[PDB]
DNA sequence: GTGCCTGGAGACTAGGGAGTAATCCCCTTGGCGGTTAAAACGCGGGGGACAGCGCGTACGTGCGTTTAAGCGGTGCTAGAGCTGTCTACGACCAATTGAGCGGCCTCGGCACCGGGATTCTCGA
């Protein structure tokens, strides 16, 4: 038995930043909380999307849009970089 | 550090969406005149925004007192999972039917338009 958490990767990546900070449990329970409320807002509003498009499916252009949407634009167009950058580097399927 | 359970990774075969030909085609964007109700310039003002004073009171601050109330223990008590075991239980493709849309035709109060009766001016 588990409960899916990102707390792994929160202290991989934060580690990969910077090594010489460190995390409480109590404000890693608060991002885990924050990432699964983004996570339900962008994957509702993409699915609001979809069925406005007139298409039942989820390709990448609905969530560029939806992040365009809800993010602010800088953080939009910081958001369309890494996810091309992340379309890219996982496109080498090899 | 150490670790075993399990979602993750992934190729092959049916099987349903994508955008490129294609063509209507309706809505729109752009401009010319007019005319008109609304936008703009100005001018005296007076009524409402604003500074200041009178005051008194009620909260800023401090002090005796109670007053729950917090920290720590632990049994009492009764509410939250998980694996079996069985029942329902909502969907899949297909013939038949249906009931609300595409475009058509009929009423009906509101505003405009004319006569019957009444009132005003003159004539007989």
């Amino acid at each position: 038995a588990r409960k899916e958490t990102y707390s792994s990767y929160i202290y991989k990546v934060l580690k990969q930043t910077h090594p010489d900070t460190g995390i409480s449990q109590k404000s890693m329970s608060i991002l885990n909380s924050f990432v699964n409320d983004i996570f339900e807002r962008i994957a509702t509003e993409a699915s609001k999307l979809a069925a406005y498009n007139k298409k039942s499916t989820i390709s990448a252009r609905e969530i560029q849009t939806a992040v365009r949407l809800i993010l602010p634009g800088e953080l939009a167009k910081h958001a369309v970089s890494e996810g091309t950058r992340a379309v890219t580097k996982y496109s080498s399927s090899t």
